[PDB]
């Protein structure tokens, strides 16, 4: 027994074949799950039909889907967390798993959250290696830049920048002579995690207006402020969520300051465990 962090994956951790043991593990859980989606699953998260994995709208109930059940997995066999920290989606999951909403209501909010997300076009979104917040900030407005948003700010070295479609194509060529180690325009139609989404944003907060949501259980860091969620405007902190920077690397150093030791990656992939073991290399001195 150690103090431990559950840390959920979003967007860009999914894979065909996602789930697949915790599917025949959770029937009854994937069943309400189907009955909120309207379709299986099971099969999109498995089959992959028409690529919708790629799809937002069909992205992000996976996601909380996978999430969801691996947590539950998790629980079986060891004692709840002492903080729980979502990346960009896995945020819905860090609320459930710190009952401020329950299961089928969780994917009911990331269900609408896709179809508003999948209504954007225009926009697009771009991976940066080697180069810190600032240099990057510098860049963008050296190149005119300025419409451009650091989306992700996901570890020492690695950023999401977002924005204009054309913008973040014709920025490549210049991060690439001044140091970026590496550039790679992402297969998004939106500038997710930028202003760009205020339309989204919006629309999203009224949506919210319908539901209630309970104080959380356990601390939820959030992406917007890296520090746990308040006990009330919750609805507020998710819908601004959408327009915001994700503040991932100062997050899991504040949690490190608070004392955690373990960093258990609940879902798909090794995304966040990866930056995980960036974020804490960088604050240790090597031998
Ligand atoms: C969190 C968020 O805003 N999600 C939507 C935008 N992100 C993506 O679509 C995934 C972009 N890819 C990455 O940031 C990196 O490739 C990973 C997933 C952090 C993995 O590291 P790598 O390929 O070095």
């Amino acid at each position: 027994r150690h103090m431990k962090a559950y840390m959920f994956p979003g967007q860009g951790s999914q894979a065909k074949g996602m789930g697949r043991a915790l599917f025949d593990a959770f029937p009854a859980l994937t069943a309400r799950a189907d009955g909120v989606l309207g379709y299986s699953i099971r099969a999109l998260c498995q089959d992959d039909p028409d690529q919708r994995l790629s799809q937002t709208q069909f992205t992000q109930p996976a996601l909380y889907v996978v999430n969801a059940l691996s947590y539950l997995k998790r629980r079986e066999e060891e004692a709840p967390p002492d903080f729980l920290a979502g990346h960009c989606l896995g945020e819905f999951s860090a609320l459930f798993a710190a009952g401020v909403f329950d299961f089928e209501t969780g994917l009911a909010l990331v269900k609408k959250r896709g179809e508003l997300m999948g209504d954007a076009r225009g926009g697009g979104m771009a991976a940066v290696i080697g180069l810190d917040e600032e240099r990057v900030r510098e860049l963008l407005d050296q190149n005119g830049a300025t419409a451009v948003d650091i989306a992700n700010l996901n570890s020492p070295s690695q950023v999401v920048i977002s924005g204009a479609k054309d913008e973040i194509a014709r920025l490549q060529v210049p991060f690439e002579a001044a140091g970026a180690k590496k550039y790679t325009v992402l297969r998004v139609s939106a500038a997710f995690h930028s202003r760009f989404m205020r339309p989204a944003m919006v629309e999203f907060g009224r949506f919210l207006e319908g539901y209630d949501f309970a104080p959380p259980k356990i601390p939820v860091i959030s992406n917007v402020t890296a520090r746990p969620c308040k006990a009330d405007g919750i609805r507020a902190a998710l819908s601004e969520q959408i327009a915001s920077p994700v503040r991932w690397c100062e997050s899991i150093r504040y949690l490190m300051g608070r004392g955690v030791e373990e960093f258990v990656e609940c879902g798909h992939g090794i995304v966040l465990t990866g930056l995980y073991a960036q974020i804490r290399r960088d604050a240790q001195p090597l031998v």
